[PDB]
DNA sequence: TGTCCCCCGCGTTTTAACCGCCAAGGGGATTACTCCCTAGTCTCCAGGCACGTGTCAGATATATACATCCTGTGCATGTATTGAACAGCGACGAT
């Protein structure tokens, strides 16, 4: 259930890509082991009707 | 110590206390007289007190239940502190 759409320069994850933090998460070590570029999420989410 | 008000002092206004003098009868003081009541005396005896006794109302000891008195937990709420998640600005490389 880990799917990633790769075509040319377009990258998009159809199942798994975001995590819920690095504090205590073994994913932090996985990121230190496997080349993972981690980008923070800006929680600003505007709403339009 | 601090406030508010309750008397104190003083001038002006109002009242009746006080004094002086006369007029009158109510009642207290005083006397004379009579008898009813109480002190004094005697004899008579039961009402009242000492003495003895028997016992139950009450003091004492011991066990339990009730009251209460006070301090120590809880609660709840407000506030202070701290962590985290919004927000720079600039230098760099990739496009």
């Amino acid at each position: 259930r880990v799917a990633t759409f790769r075509k040319g320069n377009y990258v998009a994850d159809l199942g798994a890509m975001v995590v819920t933090g690095l504090g205590g998460n073994p994913m932090a070590v996985v990121s230190k082991q496997v080349n993972m570029e981690l980008a923070k999420i800006k929680q600003k989410c505007p709403l339009y009707e």
